[PDB]
């Protein structure tokens, strides 16, 4: 039950950030979400969205890389698969170009494929 959340918190940090985050990095932006997830006030999907919309995520996977890698990184993180094709990429690039990062992040986590593949209480994984 609590170990069940415990599993997810960790699970989702490695999925998104590819690493286990240090307590203080958590203390910076994830204190609320962990609690909500813990207190059963938000689901995994939501917590996974707190991640993509985190500032740490933009630093970690946007600040460095380019539009193509930014996008390549996101599909593998939130959809657990590479981009379907340049098309989806161009399709994705425009999201960014018009509403920014969060936009992009939301289009996947709030998408049908995501909802059908993972649901709301399942952490994305490489499919």
């Amino acid at each position: 039950d609590k170990v069940a959340v415990k599993n997810a918190i960790r699970a989702a940090y490695r999925q998104v950030f590819e690493r286990d985050l240090e307590p203080y990095i958590i203390n910076s932006e994830f204190t609320a979400l962990e609690s909500k997830l813990s207190n059963n006030e938000i689901n995994v999907k939501e917590f996974i969205e707190g991640l993509g919309t985190s500032e740490l995520y933009m630093k970690e996977f946007y600040a460095p890389y380019p539009n193509t890698k930014v996008i390549e990184m996101g599909t593998k993180h939130f959809l657990g698969r590479a981009p379907l094709n340049q098309k989806e990429i161009q399709q994705y690039n425009q999201i960014l170009a018009s509403q920014g990062l969060k936009a992009f992040i939301g289009a996947m986590v709030n998408g049908m494929e995501y909802l059908q593949t993972f649901g709301e209480d399942t952490v994305p994984y490489r499919r």
